[PDB]
This record gives C-alpha cells, structure tokens and sequence, in this order.
C-alpha cells in the first residue's frame, strides 16, 4: 500500500512487488526516474542486464533517478500537493550527485534516499561497479545522512563484500546511515564476470553477522524477503488457508516461495517450477517463464475440469520473459491438458479465485 509519482505528476498506487519486497510505511511515495533521466554511469559486475539469456527480449534501460534534472521539480510538486513521505531510490549516487545536489534535494522536500552502496571500501567499490570515481559517494554519505533518512542497499557479492560485511555495517553506522538492506547476489547461468552465488554457509554467516550488528548498532539492519527465501526461512506470517477445492487444483510457484506456499495452502497441490531459463540461483516467482511452466504442465494428468494458478508477477503486460503471450500459453494448456489457468498477485487472493471457479 504505497504510491509512486507518474510522468504527469499524478499518484499511482503500487505494491511491494514493484519494489524490493520490504514492508513499508503506508504514506510512502516513491519518485521514480522520469523519461528525462539518463543512465547510471556504472558497469556493475553483477548487473542483471549483462547476464540475461542471449535471446531474451530487451526490457528497461539503465535508469538512475538522480540523472533526471527535473527531479527537484517533481519532489517540490509532490511535497506541495500530496505531502506524503517522499523517497528517491534506484540510484548509485555516482552521477549528478554532490554536496550541491544534496542541498537542492533537501530544500525541494526529499525525506529519504535509498542508495546502492555495496561497500564502504573505496577500491572495492571501484572494481565492483567498474567506475573509477565510485569512492566519491562513500565520502558523501555522512553529509547525505545529515539531510535525509538514508537507506544503504548492499548487493552481497563473494570476493568483494561478504567476508567483511560486519566492518561495512559498522562504517555505515558511524557515518549516521539509518538503515542497511542486505541483498545476496542473483546469478544466472549466463554471468560473464565469474560472479558466483553465496553458498549456504556464506548466507548463514552474513545472516548471523547482520543479527549481531542489529542488536548492537543504532542502524536498522534489514534481512529482506529474497535473503530469507535464499536461507529457506521466508514466511508471510499468515495463518494457513483451509480452502479445499473440489476439482483438480494446482498452485505453480518458484523454488524460493515453494516452502511457504506449500505451508499456506495445505489442501492444494503446490508445484515447484525450477527456473531452467535463467538457471543459476534464480528462483523467484516473478521470473518464472512460459517454457518452465509448460514443462511442469506436461507432467500433470489430463482433466475434464481443473484449475492451475500462476503468479501474476511473471507477466509483463501479457508477455512472459521468454517470449510467450499470455493467451497462447493459456490456450495451449487448455487444449492439451484441459486446465483453466488463472493468475493472482498475492497469496491472500487465491482462496477467492478458487471460490469463483468452484
Ligand atoms: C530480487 C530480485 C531479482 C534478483 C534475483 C532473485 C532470485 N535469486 O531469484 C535479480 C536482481 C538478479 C533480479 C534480476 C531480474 N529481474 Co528481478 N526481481 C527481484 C525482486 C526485486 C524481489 C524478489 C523477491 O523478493 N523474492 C522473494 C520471493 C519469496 O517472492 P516470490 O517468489 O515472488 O513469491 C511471492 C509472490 O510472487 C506470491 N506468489 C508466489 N508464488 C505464487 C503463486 C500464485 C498462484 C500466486 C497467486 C501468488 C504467488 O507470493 C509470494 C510471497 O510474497 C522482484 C520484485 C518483487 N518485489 O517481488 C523482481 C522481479 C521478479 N524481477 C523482474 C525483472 C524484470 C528482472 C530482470 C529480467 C531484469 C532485467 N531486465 O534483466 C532480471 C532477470 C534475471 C537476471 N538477468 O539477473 C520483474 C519481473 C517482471 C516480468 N516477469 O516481466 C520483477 C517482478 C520486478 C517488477 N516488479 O517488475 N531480480
Ligand atoms: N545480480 C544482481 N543481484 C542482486 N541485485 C542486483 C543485481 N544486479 C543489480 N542489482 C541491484 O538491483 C537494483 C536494481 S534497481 C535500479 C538501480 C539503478 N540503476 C542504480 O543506479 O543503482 C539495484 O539496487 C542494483 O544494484
Ligand atoms: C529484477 C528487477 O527488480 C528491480 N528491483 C527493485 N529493487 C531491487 C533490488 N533491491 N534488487 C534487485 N532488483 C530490484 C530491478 O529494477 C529489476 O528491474
Ligand atoms: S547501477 Fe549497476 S546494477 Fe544497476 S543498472 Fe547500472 S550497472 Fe546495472
Ligand atoms: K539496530
């Protein structure tokens, strides 16, 4: 339950599924980059743009919110007309960001900024972001945190910032940064820079360091949903749903959400769809593909009537990431196996979907 500013300066409700998944205050307003925004100026070694399969349809650009000269004007408009809690995110702080910009953003009315920091070691940040000026942002963080509530994002990348994550959190706390969010790196089978996922032992090590720092330091240390999912410890906190369908019913989910979805729907068959299109450690349900779904459909019995539920998050408009149109995927399933396919965004929507088809 949050908002973002549109290109024409209007409000648009959004969900945590369009951000990083963390639960946020309900007066949050995100100021995204406009069309006047340029690129990030980096070449991060883990950059997801650089590890997509070779024949995937290109999606979005390398937008950096700060590379929009109309940002202040959009912040000032939002402050006057909505007076919500204004956050800027999607920035590495390496372009169009200095003391003067911090002042102008503060006077415009910005409340909070969320920066991709990754590490407070300058030489490491230079190599990890392939940007020889990446150390300047680290020097600015104390001044940043004096002006805004500051959230530092860290993409945990083995060989760069995993072993010394405790020192990085201490540095951020001493700079006055208010919050740090820890994201284990996502690696496909097409990564070109010898980036590797955190092992199970590395995930646990970072988790324990983060819990220790969070009970010592004033900085809020956040282990976000993707991290908990990679640890096998993700939960919605919801009571299990006792919906019991009369007809063959399947909930398709990804590898990361499968344990929680299986727990939430004890009388429904939950099907884990492994992501062979992306491979690596990709397992989130918004990255499911038409071909992976069709592989698991192939294993199902034919039915005179049956329901398959898919996560709505895997569709962008009516397209999947691997090039399927929604209606073509659904018609192939109906003709070949007999199932109706429905989609929904959140787990709490599933009982009402099932009830309507029933
Ligand atoms: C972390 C993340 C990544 C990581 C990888 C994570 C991983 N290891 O799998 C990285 C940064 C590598 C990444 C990359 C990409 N990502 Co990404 N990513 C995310 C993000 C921000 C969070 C995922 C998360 O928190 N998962 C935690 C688990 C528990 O969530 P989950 O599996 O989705 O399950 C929940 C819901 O889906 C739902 N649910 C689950 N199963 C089911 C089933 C049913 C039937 C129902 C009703 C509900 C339901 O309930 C669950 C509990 O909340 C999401 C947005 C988001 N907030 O979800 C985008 C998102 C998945 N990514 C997206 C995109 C576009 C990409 C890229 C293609 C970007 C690009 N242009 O290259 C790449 C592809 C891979 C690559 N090249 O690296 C889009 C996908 C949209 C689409 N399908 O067209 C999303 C949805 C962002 C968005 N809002 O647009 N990503
Ligand atoms: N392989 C990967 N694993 C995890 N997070 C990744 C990733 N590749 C990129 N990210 C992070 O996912 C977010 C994409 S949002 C856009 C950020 C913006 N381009 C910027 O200037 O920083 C950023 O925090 C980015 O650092
Ligand atoms: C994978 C997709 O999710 C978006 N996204 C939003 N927040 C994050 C985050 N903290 N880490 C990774 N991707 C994120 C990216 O902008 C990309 O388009
Ligand atoms: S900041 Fe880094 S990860 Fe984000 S788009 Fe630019 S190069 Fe890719
Ligand atoms: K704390």
């Amino acid at each position: 339950h949050m908002y973002e500013l549109t290109e024409d300066f209007k409000l648009r409700k959004i969900t945590k599924y369009e951000l990083d998944g963390v639960d946020e205050r309900e007066d949050l307003l995100v100021i995204p980059p406009s069309s006047k925004a340029g690129p990030c100026g980096n070449g991060c070694l883990f950059c997801y743009l650089l590890q997509n399969p070779p024949e995937m349809i290109y999606r979005v650009a390398r937008h950096d919110t700060l590379n929009d000269p109309t940002l202040e004007e959009r912040i000032r408009y939002a402050r006057k007309h909505y007076d919500l809690w204004i956050r800027v995110t999607d920035t590495s702080g390496n372009v169009k960001f200095d003391e003067n910009r911090i002042k102008s953003l503060y006077e415009a009315g910005l409340d909070e900024i969320q920066i991709s920091v990754h590490t407070t070691k300058k030489d490491v940040r230079i190599k990890l972001m392939r940007n020889r000026h990446a150390g300047k942002l680290i020097d600015l963080l104390p001044l940043v945190a004096k002006h805004f509530r500051t959230i530092a994002d860290i993409i945990l990348t083995p060989g760069f910032n995993v072993d010394d994550i405790g020192e990085i959190i201490e540095d951020l706390d001493s700079m006055g940064v208010h919050e740090v969010r820890l994201f284990p790196v996502g690696v496909t089978k097409y990564n070109r820079f010898e980036i590797r996922p955190l092992t199970k032992e590395e995930l646990s090590y970072v988790k324990e360091v983060a819990l220790e720092k969070d009970k010592e330091l004033g900085i809020k240390v956040v282990i976000p949903p993707i991290f908990l999912a990679l640890l096998g410890e993700f939960t919605t906190g919801l009571e299990p749903f006792n919906i019991e369908p009369e007809f063959p019913t399947y909930i398709f989910t990804g590898e990361l959400a499968y344990p929680e979805m299986k727990r939430l729907f004890p009388r429904i068959k939950v099907v884990m769809v492994k992501n062979e299109f992306f491979g690596g450690n990709i397992g989130t349900a918004g990255l499911l593909t038409g071909r992976d779904v069709l592989r698991e459909v192939e294993r199902l019995p034919e039915v005179d009537f049956g329901l398959i539920l898919l996560p709505e998050l895997m569709f962008y408009g009516d397209m999947t990431l691997d090039g399927w149109r929604r209606q073509d995927l659904f018609s192939k399933i109906l003709i070949e196996k007999g199932y109706i396919v429905e989609t929904a965004l959140e787990p709490t929507e599933i009982p009402k979907v099932i009830e309507k088809i029933s």
